[PDB]
């Protein structure tokens, strides 16, 4: 996230860190207790077999007892097309379920088919690249972005921050977007560089999705 605040400390139970030997890489919605859902350009080439499922963080630097750590025992996609950047939804169904509390909690998700309009007033958020050349953030962070139409496929929820650069950005990916309280978004591309001050940036449309989420999450 490029000029976004650090979190509250656990403000987003649901929020989820993906990891890979030596650490994060992309970012998760834990919606049930043995599953999360993800972007599906994350895990599109990487062994699944390898990836720790990592709930309860804040700081990815610190050791931090509120961690929950899983392992995916399958995978479930909904027609990813990388080629013409749709459909970037996984589910990962883990090998065991999380403890509910404090830290952990499952999402709330929109119904299906439900559209934002121009204008709705969102939080992106992530453990992703800081941007000034800053790397990966140790510590959650956030930011306050508005939904627009323009410069946007009717495949996807498109975000910008007005008045000034900000945005997410790699290490992003698979994150969510929260929307009224709701979970309306998956991280899934940026254009121009991250935090352009041109394009937004693109989310997959959960609200298109919810029918299939449900059907797996049981
Ligand atoms: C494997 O791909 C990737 O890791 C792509 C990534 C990481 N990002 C990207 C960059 C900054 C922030 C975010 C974030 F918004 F998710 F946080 C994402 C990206 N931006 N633009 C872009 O093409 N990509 C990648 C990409 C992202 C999403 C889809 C989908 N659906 C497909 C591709 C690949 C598209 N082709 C290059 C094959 C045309
Ligand atoms: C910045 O965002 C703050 C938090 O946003 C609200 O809560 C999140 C979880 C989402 O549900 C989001 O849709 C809500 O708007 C707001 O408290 C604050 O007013 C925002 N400030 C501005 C100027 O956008
Ligand atoms: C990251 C993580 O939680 N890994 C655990 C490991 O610590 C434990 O020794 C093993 C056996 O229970 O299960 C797995
Ligand atoms: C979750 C959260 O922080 N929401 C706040 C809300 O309490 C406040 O009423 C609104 C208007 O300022 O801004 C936002
Ligand atoms: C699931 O995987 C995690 C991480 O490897 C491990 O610590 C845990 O024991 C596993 N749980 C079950 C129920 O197999
Ligand atoms: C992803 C999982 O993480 C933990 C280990 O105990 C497992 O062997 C696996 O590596």
């Amino acid at each position: 996230i490029v000029g976004g605040r650090r979190a509250r400390p656990h403000a987003w139970p649901f929020m989820v860190s993906l990891q890979l030997r030596g650490g994060h890489f992309c970012g998760a919605t834990l919606i049930a207790p043995n599953f999360v859902m993800s972007a599906a350009h994350c895990v599109a080439n990487v062994n699944v077999r390898a990836v720790r499922v990592v709930l309860g963080a804040h700081n990815l630097s610190r050791r931090e007892p509120t961690r929950q750590v899983f392992a995916v025992q399958r995978i479930f996609e909904n027609g990813y097309d990388p080629v013409n950047l749709l459909n970037d939804i996984v589910i990962l169904q883990l090998n065991g379920s999380a403890t509910i509390n404090a830290n952990v909690q499952v999402a709330q998700l929109p119904a299906q088919g439900r559209r934002l309009g121009n204008g709705v007033q969102c939080l992106a958020m992530g453990w992703g690249l800081l941007g000034r050349n800053r790397g990966i953030a140790s510590v959650l962070q956030e930011l306050n972005v508005t939904v627009v139409t323009s410069l946007c496929r009717r495949s996807n929820v498109c975000t910008l921050v007005r008045g000034r650069q900000a945005g997410v950005c790699f290490g992003d990916s698979g994150s969510p977007l929260v929307c009224n309280g709701l979970i309306h978004g998956i991280a899934s591309f940026v254009r121009g560089g991250c935090a352009s001050g041109l394009y937004p940036d693109a989310f997959a449309p959960v609200a298109q999705f919810v029918n299939w989420i449900d059907s797996i999450i049981q």
